[PDB]
């Protein structure tokens, strides 16, 4: 998100968030979804137009800013950006920091890019929200990215949280939901006028965690909680692999149930099965070894005594 701020009283001490759109900047305009009043003599009545474009697809992966275009409005003294006079056709920038000088005014409008990239749990939710957040200058996606700041969880409020939400939680990603994204649109206009009114994502995250038996006490208490243990897993979900790695598990992967050898059982403490191969399998289960789903493993992780609870179950099965 583009934020603008200025020294002195020229933006009345308020930072502004410039969502994609176009803004006329001068001394004789009124603060609007499309106008920015700058409080200065020696800037023109209508001095400059700032135009913010919607994000590129790349921006979700790069953390790169929306294109910011500056045009001088035929003013007496012109407009500079980062010391460079703006040409008659305007200029556009993808730097993360802009110093904008309007005419003879020595107090510059400073624009800076504040990172916000939102990952979605599933394609359905992304499809609901993508256009809306594009228009807010917030890049969105499903794939993993190093630029991600927030993860939107599926709040089905009727079943276990997804492997994507578990993994985001252990990554120390701020988790948000439906209501935060809706609140964002609701207060859009006041955020343009005062950046400090931007809804706090941490607060939504906190509200989600609190009194929720789907989330452990802390992400930190889960990390390396199961180191020493090894497990075998099927060929699906790399998030599932990454998550079990953050728990400290050494992972083996296997294609078929008939690929559980005497060798594999010997090197494996327990087996992690997919939901389909867990629900329907009867005769083909490996006799000696503990088998469970990610959902079930997560519930053990939620408990205070995860290590023993798993060990107590390893021994429990070792006899039969």
């Amino acid at each position: 998100m583009w934020i603008i701020e200025a020294e002195g009283d020229i933006l009345k001490g308020k930072s502004r968030i410039l969502f994609p759109g176009t803004y006329i900047v001068g001394r004789n305009v009124s603060d609007d979804s499309s106008h920015i009043q700058v409080i200065s003599k020696s800037i023109s009545k209508r001095h400059a137009r700032f135009t913010i474009l919607t994000p590129s697809e790349k921006d979700y992966f790069t953390g790169g800013p929306c294109e910011f275009e500056v045009k001088d409005l035929d003013t007496k003294f012109g407009t500079k950006v980062n010391e460079k006079v703006v040409g008659q056709n305007g200029d556009s920038y993808k730097e993360k920091d802009l110093k904008i000088q309007l005419g003879k005014c020595p107090f510059t409008i400073n624009a800076y890019w504040r990172s916000m990239c939102i990952q979605f749990d599933n394609p359905e939710m992304l499809s609901q929200w993508a256009s809306n957040l594009n228009l807010l200058g917030i890049p969105t996606g499903l794939r993993d990215s190093d630029a991600t700041t927030h993860f939107v969880m599926n709040r089905q409020a009727g079943s276990s949280i997804t492997v994507g939400t578990m993994y985001a939680f252990l990554k120390k990603t701020v988790i948000i939901d439906d209501s935060y994204l809706q609140y964002l649109s609701t207060v859009k206009e006041s955020v343009i006028e005062d950046a400090s009114l931007m809804p706090d994502a941490l607060e939504c995250f906190k509200n989600i965690i609190k009194n929720n038996d789907q989330f452990p006490s802390s992400p930190e208490d889960c990390i390396n909680s199961l180191e020493g243990f090894s497990c075998a897993m099927l060929n699906t979900s790399s998030e599932s692999h990454h998550l079990l790695e953050l728990l400290g598990l050494r992972i083996s992967t296997f294609m078929s149930l008939g690929d559980i050898d005497k060798e594999l059982i010997s090197k494996t403490d327990f087996v992690v099965l997919n939901n389909a191969v867990y629900d329907s399998e009867k005769i083909s289960f490996p006799e000696g070894i503990f088998c469970l789903t990610i959902e079930q493993l997560w519930k053990i992780i939620i408990e205070r005594n995860s290590r023993e609870l798993i060990s107590k179950e390893i021994e429990r099965l070792k006899y039969a």
